[PDB]
DNA sequence: GTCACATTAAT
DNA sequence: ATTAATGTGACATAT
DNA sequence: GTCACATTAAT
DNA sequence: ATTAATGTGACATAT
């Protein structure tokens, strides 16, 4: 893309090592970041430290974008990395320049908050709608759709935690490894420590 | 402000009777929205026609935007309006035109989408972190501060139904009616019917 | 779900 | 080695 | 929460 | 007049 090559030499790349935390909620937002590789999860905290996962990032993704249509804004969440990370980076100041020159950078910028509003509002509907384990198996089946899913015989077979699934859903782990063996018992996945095989 | 007269004299102006609905979830979306005057809700419904409202939105806000950003989307929820409305209408199409000649239409617009996620995001975190009676007591005291809320020797007044505040906390009826009870009881608040009055 | 431990994976 | 995850049965309620 | 009715507000 | 909301006690589970 040549409006994304050309914002890109306006911007500082930086590295970030997996697990490490790119954004920190409630600090003052001046910058704009752009993931020129790797993923991230933007997530939240209640009043004791519980977790949610609001959702991940990847390649070709703005992040920090919140704050940059008013002064003195906070950042709304935590971002921390998934993968090991290279993310342009560039202050709204600069960024508010470019889109004068050019505002068809600002409708890559809007175009991935619409869809963000359009799915955060789908996770409040399934939060609303469905009962846990509803979620959770929605949960599963959209995993085994992602790029990084592994083929299986049976379906696909995905990789991941039950601490991180009860952070996506809003429950604990121990219910998310209730609910896993109920979904086996009913034969629709097959589930060993880590490894889930999503049948389909 | 300049940029909106301008704006505004672009667009069709409509007026909409109270309660009836300005745009269908699931049809084409190839208009964008301003509310001159009145206010509306946006909701979305289950399978089962179960409904949770996501915003109620009022003068001087842009409605479905969603769309704008991609070729052949649906309008992703339902907007009804809560109160008689004027609103003043433009195709996408002359829409994308008063972005080049002026980018600074489309940082109001976006300014609003990212407040949005900003809220959808915290709505995320409601459903997630505070059980029925915290987002009941949250949404009672959100409403005692809004503009229509009456003034009382204890407090503010407020005049809702149950199944309104059912609709936006996502819960029946009946659980509304109980915990408004149990929320008396405590002498939080004090409700006769559609009566509310929160103390403070 | 939370709680209190007992068991196990994972670096 | 230790630290990061898990597995479990018993429970107290809210949904 | 859902269910099954009995009671009441509201236009 | 009717239609739109409510109020209730008994329940079955999921959280
Ligand atoms: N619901 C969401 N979905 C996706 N990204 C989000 C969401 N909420 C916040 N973010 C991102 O996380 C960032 C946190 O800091 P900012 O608010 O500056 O910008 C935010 C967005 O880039
Ligand atoms: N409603 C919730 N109840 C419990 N945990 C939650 C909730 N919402 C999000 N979480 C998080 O999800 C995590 C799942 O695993 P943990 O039990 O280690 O800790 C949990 C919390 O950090
Ligand atoms: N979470 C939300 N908060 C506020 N407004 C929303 C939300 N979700 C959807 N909308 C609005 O409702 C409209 C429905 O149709 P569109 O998707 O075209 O555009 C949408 C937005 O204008
Ligand atoms: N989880 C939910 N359970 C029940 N009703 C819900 C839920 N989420 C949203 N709602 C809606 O909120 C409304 C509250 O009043 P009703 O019982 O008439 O109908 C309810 C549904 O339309």
């Amino acid at each position: 893309d040549p409006t994304l090559e050309w914002f890109l030499s306006h911007c500082h790349i930086h590295k970030y090592p997996s697990k490490s935390t790119l954004i920190h909620q409630g600090e003052k937002a001046e910058t704009l970041y752009y993931i020129v590789k790797g993923s991230v999860a933007v997530l939240i905290k209640d009043e004791e430290g519980k977790e949610m996962i609001l959702s991940y990032l990847n390649q070709g993704d703005f992040i920090g974008e919140l704050g940059l249509f008013e002064e003195g804004q906070e950042r709304s969440a935590w971002v921390r990395a998934k993968t090991a990370c290279e993310v342009a980076e560039i202050s709204y100041k600069k960024f508010r320049q470019l889109i004068q020159v050019n505002p068809d950078i600002l409708m890559r910028l809007s175009a991935q908050m619409a869809r963000r509003l359009q799915v955060t509002s789908e996770k409040v509907g399934n939060l609303a709608f469905l009962d846990v384990t509803g979620r959770i198996a929605q949960t599963l089946l959209n995993l085994a759709k992602q790029p990084d899913a592994m083929t299986h015989p049976d379906g696909m077979q995905i990789k991941i935690t039950r601490q991180e699934i009860g952070q996506i859903v809003g429950c604990s782990r121990e219910t998310v490894g209730r609910i896993l063996k109920m979904l086996e018992d009913q034969n629709l996945i097959s589930a060993h420590g880590k490894t889930i095989v999503v049948y389909g």
